Parts: C-alpha cells; structure tokens; sequence
C-alpha cells in the first residue's frame, strides 16, 4: 500500500490528502475526487463514519509531485492502493487543484 497522511486540517481527521510514492510526499488532484475517495482516504486511516470530500486545494496547496491524476474508486475499498488508475486526460493538473477529505464528518 502507499503511506498517506492529512495536511493543513483544523484537526487530525481532516486536511490536504499527502501520499509517499518514488521517494517522496506528493499530492492527488482533484479531478473525479468525490466522496467515494473521500471514504476510501478515511478508511485507510482507520475511521468509520461518514467521510465528504474537499477539492481544489480547500486546506491550501501541497507542493512538490502531484503523484496521481484521475482515482477510480467505488467507494468500498479498504486502501487508496486497491483503487483503479485511470488514463482520462493529458494530466495538466496544478496545486490548485490538490484534494482533501473530512473523516467522520459531523451535521
């Protein structure tokens, strides 16, 4: 699997989503980043409510690699390792565009 960890959040159950890949910590772009990510992301963790997530660098932007471009996840999956990559697009993707999640979210 890939270590991962949340940047930049109010709290440890929320920020900038950060995965070690090739050496270094490196950010996911938002582009097909929705709430089945979101539960993936939080799973991983090891939290089990519900999990929203948060686009276009809405904790600030990471820096350094942007290491994957386009997740497909169902949604059930226990690690962002078992999601599917995907070849839909050019792969333009900026810091501006880095994805986050919220775990357990709350109301």
């Amino acid at each position: 699997g890939f270590p991962i960890r949340l940047v930049d959040g109010e709290n440890k159950k929320e920020g900038r989503v950060e995965v070690f890949v090739n050496g270094q910590w490196g950010t996911i772009c938002d582009d097909g980043w929705t709430d089945k990510h979101a539960a993936v992301i939080c799973r991983q963790l090891g939290y089990k409510g519900p999990a929203r997530a948060r686009t276009m660098a809405y904790f600030g932007e990471g820096k350094g690699p942007i290491h994957m471009d386009n997740v497909k996840c169902t949604g059930n999956e226990k690690a962002l390792a078992d999601c599917v990559k995907q070849d839909i697009g050019r792969h333009n993707c900026r810091h501006s565009e880095d994805a986050g999640v919220i775990c357990d979210y709350l109301e």
